[PDB]
């Protein structure tokens, strides 16, 4: 009805029905039939076409042409917002715009609409950032829904590592949907089992209880498009945005990132000390709940992997403190006395040092324990409701969040402490700031949104950088590609799921083809019986392997072979040439799943091959 054609791309908007579509080299993408735009309530959905008034403007600026609607009144409530949808002249992007004008609660909107995407084509994919990837072909068997994404398909999470969604019919048109504003965001996913359909939209939530700022999606639409160059438009769209920080960069500041490339991954403990109150207590059970490994016995354990020629290392050591594992944080202090205190803590890391390998402590500041020393709730998150969220189903037992306003004074409390006593770190780990979502606060000393959240979580990232010390935390939810050198792990979906679980699609490093040359990640080295060796997807993802990696928890964390030390040899071999570079190109050879390559920027290819379950490292290109 109102039609805008622009820059190659045309946009049709129908005034009545709300729906649009968008067109460009011959391709045209439109709403689906049936599905609207809407607001959720505590009370109930609304289309966006409920409203009493809505009026309609038709748009041309210097920047770009489009139609801006305003819609009032709903149920009885005077609520009002407006859309803007428009042509950019310089690129011929298509940009969403949903702007607050007057609120006085509003859940969820889910806007823009989702696009039709159809035929059972199954060469016809959509694309997902939950973990480092997967591409969902339209036949593919599994029913996939939001409840099954982890945290509800938020971005800035495991749900959602990077800030979009795309898809990819057969004939090499795609689009790729970016949200500009993703800290109160997150996508929505139904793919019935079969299908024949896979449909994805955008939602956005409050923060703080009010919409508050506009939210922004912009689309734009590929042509002669895989899901390498879908990855390549958002890397671009993130450099150009400053955020796409090299290792290379790093490197410049803190030449010690280097030094990882190459290393074989040591994760391991000292202390567990799993509360009563633990939803982990096994009342039964003492010497369950209650464990212990000294320093010298984890020294003793790194001199004899030296000894038996397991390489160039890097241990990660969970558990160090008095406390005990996940127990007191963010009083995690002083070093565990019955393992051997600050001196057999010292002594360790000496060790390690003088066999040329590197050493990072388990540590943890978002978890806030009643049983800390200095437990207080006025440091704790409120709700948007004004409640402190409360749980027991860590090892410590019963805790709130700390406000991270806070946590970076914690962080330079606790680790100038450690220096304090010659404990010279490598690395450090802070737990759970890049899998779970930003918490917000309404606390008035702290008032916080999930947006500053993140950032002051890079804050503590910037604390550890600045000394010297790399920083790694969870996974790698993208806003802390700037201020994070590496990862616990980014692993696919399917890695955190029972071997036995059915997929929710083909396994496609979707985030190294965006990020490989900014953060660096071990790789899961373990084995399914009947099924994957997981050290080829260490090989296509061109990481580090994992020589030991102890659960904290028996069934948590990826816890689902004899020659381990040569395993790892091949990933460490390949990690320490390609592990600072592009992943250029990832390619299912053939169009076959089961057969992929991997093509790295000096021209090193991986090829896996998941029928033999064999690989194959070439430097021909
Ligand atoms: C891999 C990893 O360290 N996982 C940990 C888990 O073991 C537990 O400590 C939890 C507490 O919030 O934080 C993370 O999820
Ligand atoms: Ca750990
Ligand atoms: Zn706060």
């Amino acid at each position: 009805m109102m039609q805008f054609t622009m820059s190659g791309t045309m946009l049709r908007f129908d005034e009545t029905t709300l729906r649009f579509s968008f067109s460009r080299d011959g391709a045209t993408w439109s709403g689906c039939d049936g599905i609207e735009p809407q607001l959720t309530r505590e009370d109930r959905s609304f289309s966006f076409a409920g409203a009493a008034t809505v009026t309609h403007e038709r748009i041309e600026t210097g920047t770009g042409v489009g139609v801006r609607s305003v819609f009032a009144g709903f149920a009885g409530a005077d609520y009002a917002f407006e859309t803007y949808i428009w042509i950019e002249r310089s690129s011929g992007d298509v940009l969403c715009e949903w702007v607050p004008l007057r609120e006085c609660r509003i859940d969820r909107v889910l806007w823009p609409a989702p696009l039709s995407f159809d035929r059972a084509d199954a060469h016809d994919v959509t694309l997902i950032t939950h973990e480092q990837g997967v591409m969902i072909p339209n036949s593919w068997p599994t029913e996939v829904g939001t409840d099954a994404v982890s945290f509800g398909g938020r971005f800035e999470t495991a749900g959602g590592y990077m800030p979009w969604f795309a898809q990819l019919r057969s004939d090499g048109h795609a689009y790729i949907a970016i949200c500009e504003t993703p800290w109160n965001a997150g996508y929505d996913i139904d793919h019935p089992a079969g299908g024949p359909y896979t449909h994805v939209g955008m939602w956005f939530e409050p923060s703080l209880g009010r919409m508050d700022y506009r939210r922004v999606v912009r689309y734009r639409l590929l042509d002669h498009a895989d899901h390498t160059a879908i990855c390549k438009t958002y890397r671009a769209y993130v450099n150009e945005r400053g955020r796409l920080r090299t290792l290379a960069e790093k490197a410049a500041r803190n030449p010690s990132v280097r030094d990882l490339l190459g290393r074989s991954w040591v994760h391991v403990g000292i202390k567990t000390n799993v509360q009563p109150d633990s939803s982990f207590y096994d009342p039964a059970q003492p010497g369950k709940n209650d464990s212990l490994v000294t320093f010298a016995q984890r020294e003793r354990q790194m001199r004899t992997l030296h000894e038996m020629g397991a390489g160039r290392l890097y241990l990660h050591l969970d558990g160090w403190a008095q406390p005990g594992y996940d127990n007191g944080h963010p009083d995690y202090l002083p070093a565990c006395r019955e393992a051997g205190g600050w001196k057999g803590m010292k002594s360790l890391i000496d060790a390690c040092h003088e066999q040329g390998d590197l050493f990072g402590t388990h540590d943890q500041y978002r978890d806030y324990y009643f049983a800390a020393r200095t437990f207080d709730p006025r440091n704790a998150i409120r709700l948007a409701d004004g409640t402190m969220p409360e749980h027991a189903m860590w090892a410590g037992g019963r805790q709130t969040y700390l406000c991270a306003e806070l946590a970076p004074d914690y962080v330079r409390r606790n680790f100038s402490e450690i220096a304090t006593h010659g404990i010279v770190l490598d690395c450090a780990y802070l737990d759970v700031f890049t899998c779970n979502e930003g918490d917000e606060c309404s606390h008035p000393e702290h008032r916080m949104t999930r947006r500053e959240c993140y950032e002051r979580r890079a804050e503590c990232f910037e604390y550890l950088l600045a000394h010297g010390i790399l920083t790694s935390s969870e996974e790698v939810s993208d806003w802390a590609v700037p201020s994070l050198v590496f990862c616990h792990y980014a692993p696919y979906d399917f890695q955190m799921r029972s071997p036995d679980a059915p997929r929710h699609g083909i396994p496609v490093p979707l985030y190294n083809l965006v990020y490989h040359d900014c953060v660096i990640q071990p790789w899961m080295m373990d084995r399914v019986a009947g099924g994957d060796d997981y050290m080829l997807y260490a090989l296509l993802n061109g990481g580090a392997p994992y020589l030991i990696r102890d659960a904290a928890y028996a069934g948590m964390d990826g816890d689902m072979t004899e020659n381990d030390i040569e395993r790892c040899a091949v990933v460490a071999g390949l990690h320490r040439r390609v592990g600072m570079q592009e992943l250029v190109r990832h390619d299912l050879v053939g169009g076959d799943p089961l057969v992929q390559r991997s093509v790295f920027a000096d021209g090193t290819a991986v090829t896996c091959d998941f029928h033999a379950q064999t690989y194959e490292v070439a430097a021909n290109g």
